[PDB]
């Protein structure tokens, strides 16, 4: 599993459950092509997005649909979504975890890039 | 100018992030991202004067902060291409917006401070 997404809720102190996540890969004409998607689990995680074979070097965007998460909770949000855009690089470690910490008017994201 | 301000900080050096390029886009009727304004952060890490209250109408706006180029100029190969901030503005009338971003090579944070003039 070369790409995992983990989402936490800074208001409730919990995993962010049932958050839609869409991954795109940038195409040669500079548009964003759909690549993978899912909803976070009860642990706030989304696994199984891609395989080592398909996750080749390139520019990827992970959109986390934060507005619909906050709206379901009755909390006014600022952002439409959180976007995380990065280049995948074969010279580095083999596993990418995109972690995001969500608040109604703020988010933080970090990448944890590791080698099993 | 006051309707839209961007402030960028460097969490490695404990300093403003100076000379950072910022591009603002606005979603058009055809759902594409139309250029709206751009600039660079000052020596205080701040970018003022991007727009006016008249020009900054209701819409969906995207503030791209070109963090990758900032880090490369300091010798660091960072994770992210940019920090993007996408939001609906002025849906309940004009507001002032400060978009603050705190940068590290493999992480960023962003917060919005929204005031009613
Ligand atoms: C301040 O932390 C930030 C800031 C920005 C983005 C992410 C984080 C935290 O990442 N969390 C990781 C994590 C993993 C498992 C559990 C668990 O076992 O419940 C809890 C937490
Ligand atoms: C933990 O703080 C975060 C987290 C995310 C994004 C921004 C910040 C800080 O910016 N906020 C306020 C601020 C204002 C002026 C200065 C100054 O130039 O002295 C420094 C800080």
């Amino acid at each position: 599993c070369p790409l995992m997404v983990k989402v936490l809720d800074a208001v409730r102190g919990s995993p962010a459950i049932n958050v839609a996540v869409h991954v795109f890969r940038k195409a040669a004409d500079d548009t964003w092509e759909p690549f993978a998607s899912g909803k976070t689990s009860e642990s706030g995680e989304l696994h199984g997005l891609t395989t080592e074979e398909e996750f080749v070097e390139g520019i990827y965007k992970v959109e986390i649909d934060t507005k619909s998460y906050w709206k379901a909770l009755g909390i006014s949000p600022f952002h439409e979504h959180a976007e995380v855009v990065f280049t995948a690089n074969d010279s580095g470690p083999r596993r990418y975890t995109i972690a995001a910490l969500l608040s109604p008017y703020s988010y933080s994201t970090t990448a944890v890039v590791t080698n099993p």
